[PDB]
């Protein structure tokens, strides 16, 4: 494990606190949002990133920070605004971005 893996790890685990019912837990599935694959082309959760952090696919905690925001971008557009998962969204990436600056 090198530094930033730790570091990334560690900012992880700080933002899944942030999505307590684990919406963002996992890959959604067209099942739960229908035609979710045809909408959103780059999809990011929570899950896949852990994955890239072990794998060493994260080089920077700018490359890291960017698919964070994918992942809140991604809700902000499939979800309408009166929806739960569009509120976590923009709470979570405006308080995670805060959160990984001071
Ligand atoms: C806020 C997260 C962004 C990703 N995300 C996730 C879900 C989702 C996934 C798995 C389970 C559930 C869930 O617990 N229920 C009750 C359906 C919800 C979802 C559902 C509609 N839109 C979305 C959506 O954008």
């Amino acid at each position: 494990s090198t530094p930033i893996q730790q570091l990334l790890e560690h900012f992880l685990r700080q933002l899944q606190r942030k999505d307590p019912h684990g919406f963002f837990a996992f890959p959604v599935t067209d099942a739960i949002a229908p035609g979710y694959s045809m909408i959103i082309k780059h999809p990011m959760d929570f899950g896949t990133m852990k994955d890239k952090i072990v794998a060493n696919e994260y080089k920077s905690v700018t490359e890291f920070k960017a698919d964070f925001k994918l992942m809140c971008d991604n809700a902000m557009t499939y979800n309408r605004p009166d929806t739960v998962y569009y509120k976590l969204a923009k709470k979570i990436l405006h308080a995670g971005f805060k959160m990984m600056s001071k």
